[PDB]
């Protein structure tokens, strides 16, 4: 279910979120590439990478692009994680494309994985981090699932 943040834990969020929001892109074409390179089955999700080698694909447009609007969707949670609606409204309006996909919850949480790896937080920061993040993904699958009228 939602559950969510006090004011401190939206402080911890943005904190925690900090590095990232000002190397967005950059971060973004990193964590992209690192999840594409260890979980090498959903390159072929893409349209736009299928059928090339990785490493041939990682330095064009169409990469930085797909890899920007995952973490821009990310930065906008955090932008809105001390408001719920707002936050669930983020999630709802990015879901609709994902919803007739072949794509499963392992790759959608592989992903969630590679991005808190490459944070490196502490239990505290790691902690509020998550609550925001099994709200996202409640949200997401939610929405997935076709409940996603739930949170207008
Ligand atoms: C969970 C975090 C994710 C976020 C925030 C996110 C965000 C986005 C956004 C904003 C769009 C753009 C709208 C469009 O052109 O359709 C998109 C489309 C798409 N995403 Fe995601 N996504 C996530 C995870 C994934 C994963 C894990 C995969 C595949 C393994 C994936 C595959 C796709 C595909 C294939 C498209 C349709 C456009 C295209 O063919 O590239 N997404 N996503
Ligand atoms: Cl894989
Ligand atoms: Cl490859
Ligand atoms: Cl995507
Ligand atoms: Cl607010
Ligand atoms: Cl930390």
């Amino acid at each position: 279910a939602f559950v969510g943040l006090s004011d401190s834990e939206e402080k911890l969020v943005r904190d925690a979120w900090a590095p990232i929001h000002g190397d967005l892109q950059g971060t973004a074409n990193t964590v992209f590439y690192n999840y594409l390179k260890k979980y090498p089955s959903n390159q072929d999700k893409f349209e736009t990478l299928k059928g090339h080698p990785l490493d041939e694909v990682k330095d064009t447009a169409n990469f930085k692009l797909i890899a920007g609007r995952i973490f821009t969707i990310f930065d906008n949670c955090v932008k809105n994680v001390g408001n719920d609606k707002g936050f669930q409204k983020v999630i709802a309006d990015m879901s609709g494309p994902h919803v007739a996909r072949p794509i499963t919850h392992g790759s959608y949480n592989d992903l969630r994985g590679v991005i808190y790896d490459s944070m490196h937080l502490d239990s505290t920061h790691g902690a509020a981090w998550n609550k925001m993040m099994d709200n996202f993904f409640y949200v997401f699958y939610e929405c997935l699932d076709g409940r996603c009228s739930q949170f207008s």
